[PDB]
């Protein structure tokens, strides 16, 4: 397997087979316990890593850089400022010019036809790290979570729900990765918000090989029922308009993760998963300002979930880097 | 050692967290790393670890001497802007604590409340450092005490007699004070009275400063509260983050307060050093500096030229073991 | 050159010999050749390295990161905001206070005078990272590269014209390099952008002892004659008030790097330049704007040259960073 993502770029999951991704995650849980036992070889001794940003990140640039720190690897962040990129200079030529003098490079922005010509013209390994339609080192990490959490299941035996904006770049991932996992996958919200129909009919093809099984719902009682995990994300994601707000606050409300939505699982031992960032109380910033405009005291989880024993968001917040380190480690380690 | 042992995971948000001998032993470390980095046998304690630093006011100083500490000591680090990550605008800080708890060693954190700082402390599960806050700057203090030790020729600090002039009530007149107070010393916040410290932390530093022999004077009088004084320090009358309407209400009253010849005179000590934790606004070099000193038709404001670059000025030292002294706090915490 | 070199500032090439920049050159290829064939050894090893941005950059950054990285150094980014630079702090103080700190700097930002400064006051190595005047570290490169695709020709054997706008920092350094090195130079490009006279007459006395030859002309079709390399750079440059393309798009124009400049050197083998970044197309937000704007395709070069098998662009720079790691060896190792 590792030779055989040696120099591969990983842009969608949809570029990956299913044991592409069950070997990252499992080199993801090995490069963990090694890190916690003390004894991680560097396999990325004496590469340097371009991470571009063109939109804000805490968890990612984060676990790109701790990743690489910990395998050896030296890092350069380009913040949404400060080069040449977009304004000055085009993606085919800051793509040619940083891969001559670097060993892998990561983006994080917009369209994904951005990473994907990146990721043609760069000559080296291009990770994408989160694009407006994708986000799949997230979805790793999710799964590695899951597993954990699971005590012994295979990811094909998890029953999980994503609740609200479906066709955002994390329901999307979620969609393409349960699939390729052979996974039981609901998504639960406003139907005007439900994944791209070719997305939805590629990720039914490809789940009608694994045994998995795509549930699309508007339907709470119905979309959560039995569900080991629960999973939700802002409803308004980076780059979109704040007047999406307007347009969607009343659509999604009904889909907000509360502890009602936990009990109609009928599962004691549900647990909660949020990508993060996430808007659960009045202390950032935007959360305030929309939960004031709206009258509500968090948006898409309420604090008493957030802050629940049966939330796990920052364990899947730390398996950002494991996985991410996993990713770097099987394209461009040794 | 007892000092290096209860120091180990420990936050460093403010000197009221120490004890008198833990603040001694970090600055003895300083030193012991100082006298390593210049030998060329400093050996690395902090191989493999990382470090986030989280920058919510602006530095330099600060930012580099965590820098260059971590990178000498064998860390990495993460510098985390004003802007470019989720903090403040999406995310909470107690989320930030403990998704950077996560993958981090350590954390620094630059900004605002203080209540901030010990939010992230308290939160994120491994140890966080203060960078500076509206309310104190303790990594500073211990830069302080360094350079005073190293200019007073065998006297301890129980021994030395300073003053701070200016804006008292700001982040380093308050941890002179608490800093003067834990380690015996003679310090005189000389200032208008409407920006002496908080009547509470006076109280509290009273009490230390009552068994360890030091000694807190406020006044108001420039004469009185330097004379006999090793050094005079001073920093800039307007702080990061308060309203720039301040200068025009604050330069007249502080005026009085600027540190220059005269008042060096004022000690009749001649081996009387000048210290400021900078940056410095002592000419017309600056956009802030030269905008309100031209207001005022004056020719620096805090300090002048002719102290700040004269032989008396220690700014530089002062400035160099910033790094020393944070390496300190760091290798202590985390070493 | 090696006793000559350690502990200089790299402040402007007007401050090196001949025979200096000719040693940072082999250095660079040396350096150059190390890291392809694995044997590199780190001679930066624990030093750290202050990078100081005014300005945007991607390759002058990337190149000083990734120099200093193969090296063993480390290095501290300090861009356009976050530090007490400038509206808090003297750049006097400042020197003063990284150089207690740091092992070198690199400076990019506004004019001469403020990195001047810094080399005079920092007490460690400061390095031009590219300022309103001058920009070293490009023109460095920019020989190496000539170098590696000349066929065996010295430097003093090669001519060279560069189109546009010429009193810009990367015009006035391929001049000051040219005439150091005994090129035949031409900047070709309307007169009221021509270099500083002071600038020329210094240029043109360095010349006259290294059997280098400076031509400033509008001709096009005279100063591209015979050229082995033509170069050009954007009309308008950082920190510039983006109202100056209304006045230069129609100076400029005449003064494009088209297929027809090419043909008109008479040369089958001639190569393009340029410092990057371009304007080549429509696929950058100024690019467009003003492209569209004026009823063109691409700006200071078309996307027909940039592309063609004439453009060494992209080794050029892949140079930048052989070069300012040869520069940081030269003097901080
Ligand atoms: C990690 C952030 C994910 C969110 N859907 C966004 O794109 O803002
Ligand atoms: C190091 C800066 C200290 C100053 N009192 C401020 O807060 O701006
Ligand atoms: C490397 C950029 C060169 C250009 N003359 C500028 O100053 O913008
Ligand atoms: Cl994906
Ligand atoms: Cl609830
Ligand atoms: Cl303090
Ligand atoms: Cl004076
Ligand atoms: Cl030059
Ligand atoms: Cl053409």
């Amino acid at each position: 397997m590792a030779f055989n993502l040696r120099n591969r770029n990983f842009l969608k999951l949809l570029d990956f087979s299913t044991k592409e991704i069950q070997f990252l995650i499992d080199l993801s849980a090995d490069l963990k316990k090694a890190k916690y036992a003390g004894t991680e070889q560097k396999k990325l001794l004496g590469k340097n890593i371009a991470l571009i940003f063109e939109k804000a990140s805490t968890r990612t640039r984060c676990a790109f850089e701790v990743a690489a720190f910990d395998q050896g690897a030296q890092v350069t962040y380009i913040g949404p400022s400060g080069s040449q990129i977009g304004d000055k200079e085009s993606m085919k030529d800051t793509a040619r010019v940083l891969g001559r003098m670097y060993d892998g490079i990561q983006y994080r922005g917009f369209g994904q036809a951005i990473v994907e010509e990146l990721g043609a013209f760069a000559g080296v390994p291009v990770w994408n790290g989160l694009t407006d339609e994708f986000h799949p080192t997230q979805i790793l990490a999710d799964f590695l979570t899951m597993l954990e959490h699971s005590q012994g299941k295979a990811l094909a035996d998890i029953q999980f729900a994503y609740l609200g904006d479906a066709r955002n770049n994390v329901g999307n991932s979620l969609m393409v990765g349960a699939a390729k996992m052979g996974m039981d996958i609901r998504l639960v919200g406003p139907q005007a918000y439900w994944p791209d129909e070719e997305l939805v009919a590629a990720c039914q093809a490809i789940a009608k090989q694994t045994g998995g099984k795509i549930t699309l719902t508007e339907n709470v009682a119905e979309g959560v029922q039995g569900c080991d995990f629960l999973y939700t994300d802002v409803w308004v994601s980076m780059g979109e308009s704040p007047e999406a707000w307007d347009e969607r606050v009343a659509l999604m409300k009904p889909y907000q993760v509360n502890m009602n939505v936990l009990k109609q699982t009928g599962n004691p031992n549900v647990k909660f998963m949020h990508c993060l960032p996430a808007f659960h109380n009045d202390e950032t910033t935007i959360g305030k300002q929309v939960a004031d405009k709206f009258g509500m005291k968090g948006l898409e989880v309420t604090e008493e979930v957030f802050e629940s024993e049966h939330s796990i968001v920052f364990d899947e917040a730390e398996n950002r880097m494991h996985t991410i380190k996993a990713v770097m480690v099987a394209t461009l380690g040794s």
